[PDB]
């Protein structure tokens, strides 16, 4: 299921370089709303629209389907996580997919 994860990562690395490509706070905007969404703190109908809202960005329509694409890929690993925890799928990801993003590790 680690494959999709390290394919993810290369779509936050896109988000943000392309609104930082633009100018204002809108690579942080757009970041605000996939983190948002990948948390589930945000409906991916909102993920999806308020991102072109800042972007005002013509976009290829494959992103709603991406994550969509994305449950039943890593659901499998990360629900047999979920079974033990005796939580749901979607907050386990919140927490998993938020420690992997911290930063504090010293190396």
């Amino acid at each position: 299921g680690a494959r999709q994860l390290s394919k993810l990562k290369r779509f936050l690395t896109t988000l943000q370089q392309y609104g930082n490509d633009i100018s204002p706070e809108i690579g942080e905007r757009v970041r605000t709303l996939v983190l948002g969404l990948v948390n589930s703190t945000l409906t991916i109908e909102e993920f999806h629209s308020k991102l072109q809202e800042a972007t005002n960005f013509p976009l290829r329509p494959f992103v709603i389907p991406f994550l969509k694409a994305n449950l039943p890929l890593l659901q499998r690993e990360l629900l047999h996580c979920a079974r033990l925890a005796k939580q749901n799928p979607a907050q386990y990801l919140a927490q998993h997919e938020q420690l992997l993003l911290d930063a504090s590790t010293t190396s």
